[PDB]
């Protein structure tokens, strides 16, 4: 039986940030999310998070996490930062006065801590019958971090921070990684005797282990090889560091399962993201939010798609686009940009300085240049003459327009909604379509050419143009 | 006298992939192309390449490579992956029953391999009048690869595979390349004792080393300081990890040689590419396939250009281009699109949101904005106006265009194909060109404007709009 | 009293660039540039940069460095580049005959060397009474840098040229930075002993170590830990090494203060940028020039700025600008051209495939797509219809164009230079605009539309757009 408690009601004034520390994200998910999702695969009896002031701007969002994981998360409130050992205590007010599982304690900003990590955790614990089990990891630059300090024996004796270490104890490169299993009776008495004279006057979680270590209680550090799933987010150095690291990870686990990324460095992959087999992803590429794309896809380079649907066998090349779908087979890009709402059917193109809002285009047709769709229902197979606009707006007003199926609109024709075009309906080069055009019509507005002969003769005498037409006269 | 075999009839499985692993490029060219390519230049007399289910999609690829390297290039196949050792015994059957020249076999998955390295290795091999000699090399991660076992002499025994190693040999760090040099008989010999017996059940070419050892062969390790240089490629990861390191050797040397590279990381480079001296590529640029670049030129930021000549002193700016010529001093970008056949004349400029397919673009001519030139053909020192588009397309069929030179167009011109517009002709503003344009005529279309007072009142009465004609109208 | 010689007069043929070595540039500045800022801030009593071939190319930057950082920076001139050591000679040659203050020395291609670095030096060259100190550090890769010969009781002895080291010493990884402190009358004896008996036939600084040593003159060495900050710049390959390693400290340097930089790695700010709190930077974005970007911004992915003030709360996504401002809460892109004076007000926008040139456009207004604006002053609150064109050039000539606030100009108008639009006026769809439009009146020129019925089954008989339109006559 265990109770998780995290802490999360520090300033986080290193962050430097008007945004409660732990909602800043990585991934697509905030560090709290990442914490509370890893801790409910998990499945404790109990997850307490303790959350300090803000409260209000945190405490829905764990709420809407427990309802998605499908499990009770209660808050504690720490009403001033008086240190990690005071907000163990808070947390602890959350459960019964009896309460006889374990306790296990982590910190909101160590987002790629995992279940695994976790439970090999509470299964050491329980196996050498610890008052405490810390979890310690070795690193090249432990700056920031508490130091682990051990007996010549090396019998773990006490957790010094970064603060209050020497710069002799400073050089040691095991650190506290700050998550911990407790025997909650022996967590309970050693809180009682924190005091807070340290170089930060505050209450320490960290010198429970030398306090407990006093009553010959047995103190056990268990190392995590893995130094990044306990690596500590105290900045935006660290957060944009552990960012770059988990994307590293997620985009290894795409090309173990059959996708090519060619440069890991530039494309950025949130976890819920999907990706078929044999797609390859160009660089500087973004996937972002819940992202789905199938098998055999060419994305990017320079696309970033946030909730965007894409088919097999599709190519989205220089593409900026959200919440839209996007069918098997088609063709998007480059230099296209799709807002929410627009969906493109198989085999459909949409190509170069085209932008597309809140509209879907079917099967087979194609807008290739120059064009803004916006507000329409386009039918299958037809095409949109490069330099159109699909009018919405009348100043104060929008509205909607219906394209058939086998239509071939004139480059540079303006559809003022609402207005609907016929199945298999024609518009002319330079056309204002203000009224419905009947299937199978020729829709037309511009006048006719005149040609002024020797107008540059006239108007722009002695100009190279001038000259030129004077030339081409005589040859 | 040497015959090298490559082999290349493995199924590829962990690369997840339904293209043949020999077959997944970096820089350019296909795994198999690249270790062809470095073997063709040791010039051995004999170059034979074992290939397996598929080689039907894979040996013509290999014919076209012959070709290209003037050489042939024998095909063995093996019809079942049985191990490394059968691929070897496949490949000597397609050598005389008598052969006597010294036999090198390499993967067909260790694509950085070089020339000089198998020249070192065959030399060293003659040198140490070996029966065997295998390449190695020693590496911080060596998961995956053969790990070398040496006597307390130092002498080899043996190669253990990673499935095979024990706990303890797995943290061996010397690794076999799968580089290896023979004396053909003992080679022969040895590959008739191989047996399956092991963690693959697999008939192992690395069991030879022991074998040959056992009969008091003479058995040497050549050691290639250089890891890259025979690092494997089992799955993506490994694929784009040395993609990486070829890319940074490519980019390295065209720095050395005189080019500006900002940012080497996000500048990918193919290895046929030239570049003058002088030029700066700004980052997130690719330049692939036989793209040339000149002097002093300016690629870049958010450039992908592929097979795409580009003279000196040009600038190519966020551009997306292929199979395309750009001549000297011309600019080319922002936010450009080039598609096959275009040919930008010297001092010639394609700006922003512009397209060009098929189309030749003369000396000193400008096309700065909005507009897709298709299918057409402009003479020099002409200017685009913004806008315009080139309509090729008449809902089934495509025409050609032909403009002069020192002509003007207005903006909004569409040019309906196919229309010839002599030189130093203008076109009005929102002309609709549909007949020729006579040189030193101006073509015009457009109505003329109409105001009607008020209309904002009467028509969108206490509008923003309204008001605003209102309070301008006191003042 | 200390005076300081850059020595910048050496041919900087490694670059293989016909831009002087030291003009080459990273993070917005010269190598020059950075060495003088840094010595600037020392505030020496004599600053002397000694300057060779060229010098008429480099000498006039100097002068302007000199006004930019308020004190007097002198030139010597070193006609042929006979080596280090002669440099300083040609350097001291500016000084007086009675000179009694220490003489610094420094590369100008040591370009992140900083004014702590400096004073330390001279702080300890002082203390220790020392003839000559120099700055050394320990490198993984040392070549092409002297390497510190020691005793067996590490008193230095000796620097070795990379050209000069045996193999043995070529393995010395501790490395002269080549930034000395020297007592005067020391360095002028030890320069008159110099000889050029070495592997380059120069006149190596170098050498005066072992001579000083000779005289059993004190020899001082002192460890600059921070490597980077002594590193040195002979190729291009060093140069784009240390432009990263300095990019990496900048954007850190924000980070720290409070600004999200998702992707440090292909994130480039040069030196004098500034950004506000809170403000997110996404991948592939250059900052660059004096860029200046307030709070709460959103910037990138894919942005370049050069000279761009930015206000707070404003996302400018996509876009390639220069020497332009965007106001408060404006929203620029995805794929939005900004050229110089371009001024967009608060709560403005500029969407995707505009491009903007020399134009002020007011609070609250939208040019939202597909436009280009150029040399036009625009009002508040008004709209730019989708596709239209500020025609500033009649193909010899370009002028001016005023829009008043609250204006709402449809879709494809093109507005000819010069015209006035009063405030509140709206155009049609598909205008050309040659004439003044009073407040609040409507301007309209597109002919009306005219439907041909069944045209599509006469001239495109049998196609599939008739075929389509015979089916929807049917059902
Ligand atoms: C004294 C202590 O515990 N130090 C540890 C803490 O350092 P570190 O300096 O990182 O501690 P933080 O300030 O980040 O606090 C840890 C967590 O506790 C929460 N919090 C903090 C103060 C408070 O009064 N209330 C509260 O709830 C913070 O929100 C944060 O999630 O984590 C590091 C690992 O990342 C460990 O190496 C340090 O040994
Ligand atoms: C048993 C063996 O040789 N192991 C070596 C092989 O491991 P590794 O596990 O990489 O071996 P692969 O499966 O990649 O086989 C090597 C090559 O042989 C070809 N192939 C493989 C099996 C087959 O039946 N037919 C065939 O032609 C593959 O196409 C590939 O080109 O290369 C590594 C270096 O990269 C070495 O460290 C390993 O010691
Ligand atoms: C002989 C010598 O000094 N070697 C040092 C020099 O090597 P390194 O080979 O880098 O020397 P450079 O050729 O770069 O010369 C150093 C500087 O002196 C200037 N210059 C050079 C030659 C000349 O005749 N006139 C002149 O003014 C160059 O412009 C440059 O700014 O710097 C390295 C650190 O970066 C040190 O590790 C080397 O020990
Ligand atoms: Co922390
Ligand atoms: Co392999
Ligand atoms: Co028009
Ligand atoms: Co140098
Ligand atoms: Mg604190
Ligand atoms: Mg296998
Ligand atoms: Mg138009
Ligand atoms: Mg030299």
């Amino acid at each position: 039986d265990t109770a998780v408690l995290v802490l999360a009601a520090g300033p986080g004034t290193r962050m430097r940030s008007d945004t409660p520390k732990v909602l800043h994200t990585l991934a697509g998910r905030s560090m709290l999310s990442h914490v509370l999702h890893a801790i409910a695969k998990l499945a404790p009896q109990r997850l307490i998070v303790v959350l300090g002031h803000d409260h209000q701007r945190i405490a829905p969002l764990v709420g809407e996490l427990a309802d998605t994981l499908g499990r009770t998360i209660d808050v504690a409130l720490q009403d001033r930062p008086l240190g990690t050992g005071h907000a163990v205590l808070c947390g602890l007010s959350a459960l019964p006065d009896d309460y006889a599982g374990n306790v296990v304690v982590t910190s909101g900003d160590t987002p790629l801590l995992d279940a695994d990590t976790l439970a090999d955790l509470i299964a050491t614990h329980r196996a050498v019958s610890a008052a405490v089990t810390v979890l310690t990891t070795t690193l090249d630059d432990p700056f920031g971090y508490g130091r682990i300090l051990r007996t010549q024996d090396h019998e773990v004796m006490a957790i010094v921070e970064q603060t209050d270490a020497t710069p002799s104890q400073r050089e040691i490169r095991e650190v506290n990684a700050g998550v911990y299993a407790f025997d909650i009776a022996a967590l309970r008495s050693a809180l009682s005797r924190l005091s807070s004279n340290n170089a930060q006057q505050e209450l320490y979680l960290t010198d429970v282990i030398a306090i407990l270590r006093s009553d010959g209680q047995t103190v056990h550090a268990s190392h995590v090889d893995d130094s990044a799933l306990v690596a500590g987010v105290n900045n935006r150095v660290q957060l944009a560091e552990l960012a770059s690291e988990l994307n590293r990870r997620v985009v290894a686990a795409h090309q173990l399962a059959g996708v090519t990324v060619v440069d890991p460095a530039t494309t950025w992959i949130d976890v819920d993201v999907t990706i078929g087999r044999d797609t390859v992803i160009h660089p500087g590429t973004q996937l972002l939010g819940r992202t789905q794309i199938g098998g055999r896809c060419v994305v990017g380079p320079d696309t970033t798609l946030t909730d965007v649907a894409v088919g097999d066998g599709a190519s989205v090349v220089r593409t900026h686009g959200s919440s839209s779908s996007i069918g098997d087979g088609a063709a998007v890009g480059p230099f296209t940009y799709l807002r929410p709402g627009t969906a493109l059917g198989a085999d459909g193109k949409l190509g170069a300085f085209v932008e597309v809002k809140n509209s879907t285009i079917g099967t087979g047709t194609k807008v290739p240049h120059l064009t803004y769709v916006g507000d329409a229902d386009i039918g299958e197979y037809s095409n949109i003459g490069a330099s159109s606009v699909f009018v919405n707006y009348d100043g104060t007003s929008k509205r909607r327009t219906t394209v058939g199926s086998h239509v071939r609109t004139g480059s540079d024709t303006m559809f003022v909604a609402p207005v609907t075009i016929g199945d298999g309906a024609y518009t002319g080069a330079g056309t204002v379509v203000r009224e419905d055009v009947p299937p199978g019509a020729l829709a037309v507005s511009a006048g006719p050419q005149r040609n002024i002969e020797n107008w540059v003769q006239r108007k722009r005498p002695g100009s190279p143009a001038a000259q030129a037409s004077k030339r081409a006269s005589e040859m």
